[PDB]
């Protein structure tokens, strides 16, 4: 058996494995990693944990009755083990059946998910590759992270903006006077990357603190970001940031401080927004006093923040949680508007940034080539075919109905089958109880995972995939920085009967009479060497030298150099000469008023930043429930990933997902730290374990997304979730008609001490038949 050490990487970093007798015993972080993530140990554990899927399983119910099966028992664990040959025959037969009977419109292949890094083993791309061969599929658009923001930004600043390189960290260190983290926790969220992360924010953040720069954090939770800086902490009532931004704009007009020259030469439509702000259209002057009434943040604090921002070089780095809410589009729309009023856009250290908390945005880019991998075919091949990702349940329930998106109207397709790889829709999608009944509409549900997630438990057919550590691959290090290219080397042998997604899709393409079209005559290393060679020819033309494939593989990593990437300032050419370098909007300037959006006529998305009542907010007129659940991203998980590993022991409370509650709120309900609580609203009910702290502001509770749903009974509508899936409580509604994003953080609920029967958690052990 093997003994040695092997370097690879993941979403958490670059590391070195220790193999002892064919088993990975340790994962040590890369030596050049400036801030390793404590979650690496969990990543190793996920290879071997008890919820690891061993064999191909077919739902008992589906085996005997097929399309006539009772679809309400999905998730109950009654699975039949089958040979791989049987399972593959079944999946291909079923795919072809739905394509002949229903067409391409009957197959939903959006398969949303964070999967695993790697240009060869990209499961989601691989599934679309096979589905393209099978006749076609219905795809998904946008994502759950910036659902609202990515659609509205292009109407305002000209591009997406959220997934674009930021003004470099170094530039901030020498120039920024005030750093504002608005609804962002960069210490927490910078641990992972979409591709191998370099952890570039950490050094950037330390340079700021060493420099003495003033840092202001505007968030309901007392995060690690607040603690690292010992920052000034503004705690708004969740969902009231737009009011605050309006209040701050009012002061600025009220005391005549805003930058009139900036507004005049770089923006458009401001004079159509002024009336609104002054109260001339609705009789409600958007003052600090007015904003205080809605946000709960002292009026004078609001006036002082606005003055301090106008007289110092300020950077507003805003998170994305505040756009994962009803009317999400106004959050960043108002922040650009407020940034525009201060006049620092395009100045070194000033402006705003939407990616400083995500995937190393702000880390200087190198000049290395770009890496590419397997594609799904489409650019060389030949109802609606694309739906906004968060409208998947609506689709299912309303086949044929119309829907609005970015100014157009389309019809939902009539889907009969869902194929999901590398994602966890039974943990990530809002309103679990709505989705559970909606899934009954689907004839067949096929899932690939290596962990028995709530999504896998609910499948008709489940196939065991391997991790990234049981195969070979190549991937980039740094989403923005392009630090290097990594060889993701095989560590151990595929466990039990696990197989790569690629191998499973090759096999299914073969039964559709299309194998050579899927594989292209190449094997694993064949594909990897062709990606590397492509980048190497690219690098060569740009004067970046790169080893030959085997040389590169022997080293395992290639790093590229940094030339002028540490001097980059977002929006500097635009500010320097706006006529020569205009924005990509109709007017070519920052659009505070949108004629385009006004033409659309959407009630829930006016033509300028506007404050509207959300479906439900804390202390809102007629709100039924008292506490706001900050259903944010987890510290010790990557969404739902790593929940079924040893890491769960350090945060679970009585075996449940933790719930951070304020001492006053706990007293009132006679709740003691450590208790099991019932969290419920009109949508659903969950159990969690309480941690009492004054970190969370009064009126708000913290239950992170990612909890593995554990229903007491799948046949009982509204069954209590035993573990703690926060999406049992969220509502499933589009943000507005413009983007149709998800409102996953628009949740209100009530908490009580659980005094019911004892409960047995069953989600962290595999199904009896799967042992
Ligand atoms: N209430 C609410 N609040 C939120 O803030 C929130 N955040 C949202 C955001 S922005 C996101 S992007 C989503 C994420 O939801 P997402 O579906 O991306 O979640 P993951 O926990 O990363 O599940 C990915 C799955 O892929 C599996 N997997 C990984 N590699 C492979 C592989 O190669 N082969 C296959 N077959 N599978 C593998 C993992 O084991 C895991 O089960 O949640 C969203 N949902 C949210 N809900
Ligand atoms: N540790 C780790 N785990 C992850 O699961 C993870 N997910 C990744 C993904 S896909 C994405 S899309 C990004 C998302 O990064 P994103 O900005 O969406 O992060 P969140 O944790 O949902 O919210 C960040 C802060 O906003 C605060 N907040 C909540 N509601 C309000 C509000 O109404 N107003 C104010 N002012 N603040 C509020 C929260 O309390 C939280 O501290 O992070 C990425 N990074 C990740 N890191
Ligand atoms: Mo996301
Ligand atoms: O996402």
């Amino acid at each position: 058996l093997a003994n040695g050490t092997v370097m690879s990487g993941s979403h958490w970093g670059v590391f070195t494995a220790t193999v002892e007798n064919g088993r990975a015993t340790a994962f040590t972080p890369w030596e050049k990693d400036p801030h390793p993530s404590p979650m690496l140990a969990g990543v190793l554990d996920s290879i071997y944990s008890p919820t690891r899927i061993k064999y191909p399983m077919v739902r008992r119910e589906f085996l005997e009755k097929g399309v006539n099966a009772d679809r309400s028992t999905r998730g109950n664990g009654d699975f039949v083990r089958v040979s791989w040959d049987q399972a593959l025959d079944l999946v291909a037969a079923e795919v072809k059946r739905v394509e002949e009977t229903y067409g391409p419109e009957g197959v939903f292949g959006g398969s949303y998910g964070w999967k695993s890094p790697g240009r060869l083993h990209n499961c989601t791309t691989l599934l679309r590759r096979m589905l393209t061969l099978a006749g076609g599929y219905v795809n998904g658009a946008g994502d759950y992270s910036t659902g609202a923001a990515q659609v509205i930004m292009p109407h305002v600043v000209g591009t997406l903006e959220v997934y674009e390189q930021q003004t470099a960290w170094p530039v901030l260190a020498e120039n920024t006077e005030v750093m504002v983290f608005w609804a962002a926790d960069p210490i927490k969220t910078s641990q992972i990357g979409w591709v191998i992360p370099e952890h570039g924010a950490y050094p950037g953040l330390e340079a700021l603190k060493a420099k003495g720069t003033k840092v202001i954090v505007i968030d309901p939770v007392r995060t690690k970001t607040v603690e690292f800086f010992g920052a000034e902490h503004i705690t708004p009532k969740p969902q009231t940031d737009v009011a605050i931004m309006l209040g701050m704009a009012h002061t600025l007009v009220a005391e005549d401080l805003y930058d009139k020259d900036f507004i005049a030469n770089y923006t458009s439509g401001f004079d159509k927004f002024l009336p609104y702000l002054d109260g001339e259209t609705d009789s409600t002057p958007k003052t600090a006093e007015w904003a205080e009434g809605i946000s709960g943040v002292p009026a004078e604090t609001i006036k002082e923040l606005a003055r301090l921002f106008e007289s110092k070089r300020t950077m507003l780095a805003a998170g994305w949680s505040m756009q994962r809410m009803h009317h999400g589009e106004q959050a960043h729309w108002m922040l650009v508007t407020l940034a525009s009023m201060l006049g620092q856009i395009g100045l070194p250290g000033g402006g705003f940034g939407l990616s400083y908390h995500y995937s190393g945005g702000g880390t200087p880019s190198t000049s290395g080539p770009a890496l590419a991998g397997i594609t799904d075919g489409g650019a060389a091949t030949k109802g609606a075919s694309v739906i906004p990702v968060a409208r998947v349940v609506d689709m299912l329930e309303n086949p044929g109905a119309e829907f609005d998106f970015n100014g157009t109207r389309s019809k939902f397709p009539d889907v009969k089958m869902a194929y999901w790889v590398g994602g966890n829709p039974f943990v990530h999608h809002q309103d679990r109880n709505r989705m559970v009944k909606a899934w009954e509409k689907l004839e067949t549900f096929v899932v690939h995972d290596f962990q028995w997630t709530p999504t896998a438990r609910h499948a008709d057919i489940v196939l065991p995939a391997t991790t990234s550590y049981e195969r070979n691959d190549i991937e980039t290090i740094g989403d923005y920085s392009n630090t290097g290219i990594l060889a993701m080397k095989k560590i151990v042998e595929p466990l039990y009967e696990a197989r790569s997604d690629y191998d499973i899709f090759a096999a299914v393409a073969e039964r559709l009479g299309k194998g050579a079209e899927f594989t292209e005559g190449k094997d694993e290393m064949g594909w990897i060497k062709s990606f590397y060679d492509d980048a190497a020819k690219q690098g060569k033309a740009a004067g970046v030298q790169m080893p030959a494939f085997d040389a590169f593989w022997a080293e395992g990593i290639v790093e590229f150099p940094v030339t002028d990437g540490a001097d980059f300032v977002r929006y500097a050419s635009f500010r320097e000469d706006p006529l020569l370098n205009p924005l990509g909007t109709p007017t070519g300037l920052i659009e505070i008023y949108s004629k385009n959006i006004e033409k659309m006529g959407y009630d829930d998305c006016p033509a300028h930043p506007t404050w509207m009542e959300p479906l439900e907010r804390l202390d809102g007129p007629g709100a039924k429930y008292p506490l706001h659940i900050a259903a944010s991203h987890p510290f010790n998980r990557l969404h739902s990933q790593l929940n079924g590993t040893v890491l769960r022991e350090g945060y679970a409370v009585q075996g449940h997902e933790p719930c951070l509650m304020h001492p006053d709120d706990a007293a009132a309900r006679g709740i003691a730290d450590g208790d099991v609580v019932r969290v419920h609203n009109d949508r659903g009910q969950i159990l969690t374990g309480v941690k009492v702290t004054d970190a969370v502001m009064k009126g708000v509770i913290q239950i992170y997304e990612g909890g593995w749903y554990d229903p007491s009974d799948v046949t009982e509508p509204g069954t209590l979730d035993k573990y703690g899936d926060v999406n049992v409580l969220s509502a499933d509604i589009g943000t507005s008609k413009l983007a149709q994003g998800n409102c996953g953080q628009t949740v209100l609920a009530e908490v009580e001490k659980y005094t019911g029967p004892a409960v047995t958690l069953t989600g962290f052990v595999a199904p009896k038949a799967a042992e």
